[PDB]
């Protein structure tokens, strides 16, 4: 679990996000795809993305990360109270789309990345720190939702 303290930076951080959610949503999956090609192999709709320069000219590509980081954002907000949101989130990351739980490292890793691109000097050792615990708090309750399924890849 994170401290009251901690979800407050994870909250704090995420207005961040939250004043451009599809710039924060395209740099993260951009991020994802170029540092793990192996990722854009999931997505049918962006295998045609053979360029960075396609990605970042792809309204669609922008359109999913707001959906992406709209659902990540609404989960936050349950400071861990997320069973509800989470259990679909995996059964369809797992059944549907197929996506191993390495790909929710690399994306989270990818979140990360970002914060510190755009808020260069803005987020401090503690914000990182809160929005790491966070981050694996996700993963590790979908990495949870994996298991029963026998989910792998
Ligand atoms: C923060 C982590 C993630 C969040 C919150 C998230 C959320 C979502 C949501 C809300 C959808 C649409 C609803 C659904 O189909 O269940 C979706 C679709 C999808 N996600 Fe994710 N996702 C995450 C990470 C990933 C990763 C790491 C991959 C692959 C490497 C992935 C691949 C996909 C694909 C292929 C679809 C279907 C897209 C389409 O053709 O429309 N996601 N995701
Ligand atoms: O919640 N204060 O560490």
């Amino acid at each position: 679990g994170l401290s009251d303290g901690e979800w407050q930076q994870v909250l704090n951080v995420w207005g961040k996000v939250e004043a451009d959610i599809a710039g924060h949503g395209q740099e993260v999956l951009i991020r994802l795809f170029t540092g793990h090609p192996e990722t854009l192999e999931k997505f049918d709709k962006f295998k045609h993305l053979k360029t960075e320069a396609e990605m970042k000219a792809s309204e669609d590509l922008k359109k999913h990360g707001t959906v992406v980081l709209t659902a990540l954002g609404g989960i936050l907000k349950k400071k861990g109270h997320h069973e509800a949101e989470l259990k679909p989130l995996a059964q369809s990351m797992a059944t549907k789309h197929k996506i191993p739980i390495k790909y929710l490292e690399f994306i989270s890793d990818a979140i990360i990345h970002v914060l510190h691109s755009k808020h260069p000097g803005d987020f401090g050792a503690d914000a990182q720190g809160a929005m790491t615990k966070a981050l694996e708090l996700f993963r590790n309750d979908i990495a949870a939702k994996y298991k029963e399924l026998g989910f792998q890849g």
